């Protein structure tokens, strides 16, 4: 159970992204997802 580099990610979602990526803003996705 982890957030991939494409799925939304809240700064307080409580979960973490896969591998070792963080939650950044994606202009192209006009939202906030991991990378």
């Amino acid at each position: 159970g982890c957030i991939a580099k494409n799925k939304e990610c809240a700064w307080f979602s409580g979960e973490w992204c896969c591998g070792a990526l963080s939650c950044k803003y994606s202009i192209k996705r006009n939202l906030k997802i991991c990378v």
